[PDB]
């Protein structure tokens, strides 16, 4: 079926060491990178982003008592040519609203969208991310 335009980003990051969890895509195995999703039809971005928390690292964060920051900021970006076969003909650009999760420490993470994970620091994660908006959110909420 067709990926909705309309994306959240969680930076997930460890409070003590600040590094960035990033997570091997299986579709792009080049391609590393923080929790992405559609939001999906009825949900807001805010319940997107915990859903996909959830979904794909395992986190629940009401249960966890752990706090989702809306970052506030929204871009738009143009789909990598090789994925964009997954979204509705016509459509070429994706809008990403941006949130960042703090864990109080690294932890061992159980995935199901990825093929592999890890911690790294930000300028790391940030370089090492295909996507333009991931990398400039890593800089400019974990790094500042
Ligand atoms: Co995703
Ligand atoms: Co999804
Ligand atoms: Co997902
Ligand atoms: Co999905």
């Amino acid at each position: 079926v067709y990926k909705r335009p309309v994306s959240i980003l969680v930076v997930i990051y460890a409070q003590d060491t600040k590094r960035v969890l990033m997570l091997q895509r299986r579709d792009d195995p080049d391609f590393w990178q923080s929790v992405t999703g559609s939001v999906e039809e009825g949900e807001t971005a805010p319940q997107a982003a915990m859903r996909e928390v959830k979904e794909e690292v395992t986190i629940d964060v009401v249960a966890e008592q752990l706090t989702l920051i809306d970052c506030q900021r929204t871009v738009e970006f143009e789909i990598f040519s090789h994925l964009r076969h997954r979204y509705a003909p016509g459509v070429t650009r994706n809008t990403e609203s941006w949130f960042c999760l703090a864990l109080p420490h690294e932890r061992q993470i159980v995935f199901t969208e990825h093929l592999a994970y890890k911690w790294l620091d930000a300028p790391a994660a940030a370089a090492l991310t295909k996507s333009w908006s991931n990398r400039q959110a890593i800089e400019q909420f974990v790094i500042n």
